[PDB]
């Protein structure tokens, strides 16, 4: 059958939002009242992978846009990307593994893990207007756990 999808928004545990910062990048600030149109939604798609009650595979892509958050090797180091696809073919069921993360329950939030780099988050930095980025260290005061605002 087809892939089912949701609109949702994403913010990080502190409560920063995420916009887009030119069209290939997300920074986390904080936002209220007007300003709020801004955030990104996202279409999050359940896509085919290893599965439990607490980890569910899904993709993210950028609603109204042939863009998904992607995770690849640049300059040899787990990045997180925006990616353009053929908007013809996607969503699909089958997501190709860069654009799959693990959405993992954890003390009543989310984390979302990369299926390609066990043990590499989308993560957000303590200070207001830094990029959305994969982080891969546990130690430091980066933000690795978010909550879903669900869109009509
Ligand atoms: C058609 N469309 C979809 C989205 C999105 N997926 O966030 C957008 C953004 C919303 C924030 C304001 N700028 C445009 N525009």
């Amino acid at each position: 059958a087809p892939v089912r999808s949701l609109n949702c928004t994403l913010r990080d545990s502190q409560q920063k939002s995420l916009v887009m910062s030119g069209p290939y990048e997300l920074k986390a600030l904080h936002l209220q009242g007007q300003d709020m149109e801004q955030q990104v939604v996202f279409s999050m798609s359940f896509v085919q992978g290893e599965e439990s009650n607490d980890k569910i595979p899904v993709a993210l892509g950028l609603k109204e846009k042939n863009l998904y958050l992607s995770c690849v090797l640049k300059d040899d180091k787990p990045t997180l990307q925006l990616e353009s696809v053929d908007p013809k073919n996607y969503p699909k069921k089958k997501m190709e593994k860069r654009f799959v993360f693990n959405k993992i329950e954890i003390n009543n939030k989310l984390e979302f893990e990369s299926a390609q780099f066990p043990n590499w988050y989308i993560s957000t930095s303590q200070a207001e207007n830094m990029p959305v980025f994969l982080g891969g260290t546990k130690g430091g005061q980066d933000i690795t756990d978010f909550t879903m605002q669900f869109v009509s």
